[PDB]
């Protein structure tokens, strides 16, 4: 049924594997998923964010492996924004994965075939996602999902 | 009496719940509560701080839920500064919450209905606060309090 | 003899207390003691460091409590640099504390009455110091020492 | 045979010691080995990285101890880039050490006498390296290797 398949990130269920093997669009939040969740503001009007290098490679593998990559506000940049893309790309909801970190992402993660919460996501989001990563946001959590998707699709 | 009520952050006492259910003004330090406690100084005269994105949403929920938000030196920006606001807003001390991280905040946290110390606050502050968060400063500790206040007030 | 005295940072020996109660000059490295040990370099020629706000208050308490504060390269800014100050301030070596993080600090920490290694100092430095802090560098380790010195001197 | 030799970083095998005692060229990735793996991008076109101060000293010891230091894209700056240097420096592969953090480094770490993965390297890289550090990238992992190499060569 839905027992454990070993990965280098720890075991996953067959349910998760059957979910990830249908995925063709990966939707990613910025703050708390690709970034540490911090915005580095300065007195001189600066605003910085920190993104992880291992993530950008994970995104490139997925992109060249046939997984589109969208950054909810190169790749393609609430409830309705998700619907505009899936129609614009003609992708079915079962075929979408979503990585978020805040409770304000739940209405979209409720429609996607594979909802993902980063390890240090908002506590109220963790029981809702199909999968909770082992890596924190901005620390390679997106790479973790990217690797698991390619594994589930026999591409890695 | 004052037994445990489960939350997604861990249990809290009924005492804490009875405290948080009266709160209408949340007072927040900057350094070590909304920031990592670090100031990023550069050779070219820059000074930066890092604030957490999950916190800003927690502040917005509280603000739209009827909790004012003040940043001890949009929102409203020692012992006397606290008294000027509470008079200016006509709020009673029992109805104020305070999140700090340093021992130099104790005289104000001693007057408020709900004193809060962040998880990694100064060690000498932790035994004094009504509540110690589970999240570090600049990592979502303010969001933790914001969520607990809305829960205690039946707004979440 | 030299048994344990409880502090809010954990126990210390009477030896440490008898050491800290003679201290009138605290010497502090920058990198890895007041900073996270990181230098934030940018393409546009920037160089940044991150210092902790709880540390600056610890330094101010010590300064107003009668402990001078020197930053080995407001306060007063290898083996010989230490000797120039102690002569210039007429302070005796038994009366000096030193917080470092790297093995290149050992010849000076060998002469001071109270040698201190931060919790995440270079592994080869930890067995050498009179005291190892509980807080990492750039995370309040200097505040920890500052508080312990004032306690040992009955000023806190 | 290949039993444990105590170090201040924890035990290492004699195999590792026999490996490190032949090393004359240390090759280092940037992202995730000397840096936290983060790139700090700002709205105003900035890009920053954070390097560790304890690492730069480790590199200087190695350099003055007879270990060249190369930064795969002062020191000397995929599979073919490695081969160009080893020919240009007339160094034999058994005599090269490589510190990486991502699976895209494995073809080079497969040819070197001492392959090293940082503690928080990509999970798929850890079973491949001759050695896994105890320190994370950008936190002194390069210093750890630098110290172990000098120990293995009787220079420390």
């Amino acid at each position: 049924a839905d027992a454990q398949l070993a990965t280098c990130y720890g075991p996953v269920s067959q349910a998760f594997v059957d979910r990830a093997a249908k995925i063709r669009l990966l939707i990613l939040d910025v703050d708390g998923v690709l970034s540490d969740g911090l915005i580095y503001m300065g007195n001189h009007g600066e605003e910085l964010k920190a993104f992880n290098v291992r993530d950008g490679y994970g995104i490139r593998c997925a992109l060249t492996s046939g997984i589109e990559v969208a950054i909810i506000t190169i790749t393609h940049l609430k409830l309705l924004a998700f619907r505009d893309l899936t129609d614009k790309l003609h992708v079915r909801p079962e075929e979408v994965a979503y990585i978020g970190d805040d409770l304000i992402d739940w209405p979209v993660m409720a429609e996607v075939g594979l909802s993902v919460a980063v390890a240090d996501a908002h506590p109220l989001l963790l029981p809702r996602a199909n999968y909770v990563t082992r890596i924190n946001g901005g620390r390679g959590a997106v790479r973790e999902v990217c690797d698991l998707l390619l594994l589930a699709q026999g591409k890695l």
